[PDB]
C-alpha cells in the first residue's frame, strides 16, 4: 500500500534534490531541471510535489510540479501574490499558502489556495496575525500556523502565536501560544500532537522542542535536540521525526537527527549524513 519518502529539493546541481528513505536510510537522486529558489515553499498532494513562491532575481510567478510516480515535471501559474518565506500545506485537494513577504512589506496576512481539481486559485480569509518564516501543517482536516516573524531584524519580532483555520467554517481561531517564540522551526503532526522543532528567535537559535496538544489546547516541552542551530528541515514518518538538514549559524547539521515521539528520545545518527543544502524544501511523499 503506502510507501513513504522524505523529498528534499535544492535546485538543479547534481545530488541537490533527493529522497531520503526512512526504512533503509538511503538517499536517492531526483532529477530536477529548475534552479534553486530563494525562500519558497513546497507541499505534497496526490502524487505531486508543488514548489511555489520564493524568488531568484525577481519574485517567481510559476509553480513547478513534480509527479513522483511518473518522475516528471510540469508547471502551472503560482500563487496570485508572489512572495517569499510563505508556508504551504494541503488539505482535501486544495493547496494552501499563507503569509510571507513581498517587497515593501515585512509580513503578510494573506491566505490563498489552489484547487487541484479545477486548477484555480482562490483568496481565503486572512490570518489573524501577519507572518513570514512560520510553520503551517494540516492535522485532521484543520490547518495550523505557528510562529514566524513580522517587521525587520532591528524593530521586528519573532512570534509565539498559533492559530488554526477550519476549511469547513472558513474561520481562523487563536490558539494557545507556543512556549518559545520560533521562526524557521520544523512543524509536524504526529498522531494527536503538533511538534515545533527548533528554529530561532530574536535571542538566537533553539535546540528545544515542544508540542501542541490538540485536545487540551496547551503546548508542552519535550526533550531537546542534540544540536543547537537556527534553522531545521524536518519531517515525520510514522512515530519518528527526522531532522535531515539545518543551518547552525556558522556551519550546518552534519548527520541526521531522529526523534522517537513514543519514547521522547533523540539520537544523532552517525552513519547517515545530513543534506548539505540547508535552505532546501522538504516534504513527505507517498510513492504508491
Amino acid at each position: 500500500k503506502h510507501d513513504y519518502r522524505i523529498a528534499l529539493f535544492g535546485g538543479s546541481q547534481p545530488q541537490s534534490c533527493r529522497y531520503f528513505n526512512p526504512k533503509d536510510y538511503s538517499w536517492t537522486d531526483i532529477r530536477c531541471p529548475f534552479e534553486k529558489r530563494r525562500d519558497a515553499a513546497c507541499v505534497f498532494w496526490d502524487n505531486v510535489v508543488y514548489i511555489l513562491g520564493g524568488s531568484q532575481l525577481f519574485p517567481i510567478k510559476r509553480m513547478d510540479c513534480y509527479n513522483v510516480v511518473k518522475d516528471s515535471w510540469y508547471s502551472k501559474l503560482g500563487p496570485p501574490t508572489p512572495r517569499d518565506s510563505l508556508a504551504a500545506c494541503a488539505a482535501e485537494g486544495k493547496i494552501y499558502t499563507s503569509g510571507g513577504s513581498e517587497v515593501g512589506n515585512s509580513a503578510l496576512y494573506l491566505f490563498e489556495c489552489y484547487d487541484t481539481r479545477t486548477e484555480s486559485w482562490h483568496t481565503k480569509p486572512s490570518m489573524l496575525t501577519q507572518r513570514c518564516s512560520h510553520g503551517m501543517v494540516e492535522a485532521n482536516g484543520l490547518i495550523y500556523v505557528c510562529g514566524g516573524s513580522l517587521g525587520n531584524n532591528v524593530s521586528g519580532r519573532v512570534l509565539n502565536s498559533c492559530e488554526v483555520y477550519d476549511p469547513a467554517t472558513e474561520t481562523w481561531t487563536e490558539l494557545c501560544p507556543m512556549i518559545e517564540a520560533r521562526k524557521n522551526h520544523g512543524l509536524v503532526f504526529v498522531k494527536d500532537k503538533i511538534f515545533a522543532v527548533g528554529g530561532q528567535n530574536g535571542l538566537g537559535g533553539l535546540d528545544n522542542v515542544e508540542y501542541y496538544d490538540i485536545k487540551l489546547n496547551e503546548w508542552k516541552m519535550v526533550s531537546p535536540m542534540p544540536w543547537k542551530g537556527v534553522t531545521v528541515k524536518c519531517a515525520a514518518v510514522g512515530s519518528i521525526v527526522y531532522v535531515l538538514a539545518g543551518f547552525q549559524g556558522v556551519g550546518r547539521l552534519g548527520h541526521i537527527l531522529e526523534y522517537n515521539t513514543e519514547t521522547d528520545k533523540w539520537v544523532a545518527n552517525s552513519k547517515v549524513r545530513a543534506f548539505p543544502v540547508t535552505s532546501c524544501l522538504i516534504c513527505v511523499v507517498d510513492t504508491c
